[PDB]
């Protein structure tokens, strides 16, 4: 993974994490696993990496880049990410 404020809104990795304070999309870069906090989801924009985020079910949600998924119903509680 890496730290990057999205690529202008059309690349890099962007994830919508909602918890504690309020909703907020985190944006990193490359592939790898990065602890999320055990509760930080609301949508995901993996448009450049096969991202895997262990949702509340430790459900390694491995999206294969170029994919926007969320958790407005499923178990909302990503324990961490892991793009590969």
């Amino acid at each position: 993974i890496d730290h990057v404020p999205c690529r202008g809104g059309e690349n890099f990795l962007k994830i919508w994490s909602h918890s504690g304070g309020q909703q907020s999309v985190d944006c990193y870069a490359n592939r790898g696993r990065i602890d999320f906090g055990g509760w930080w989801v609301d949508k995901i924009s993996t448009g450049n990496n096969d991202l895997i985020y262990y949702d509340a079910n430790g459900d390694s949600v491995r999206v294969d880049r170029w994919h926007d998924i969320t958790y407005p119903n499923r178990p909302p509680k990503v324990n961490s990410i892991e793009i590969l």
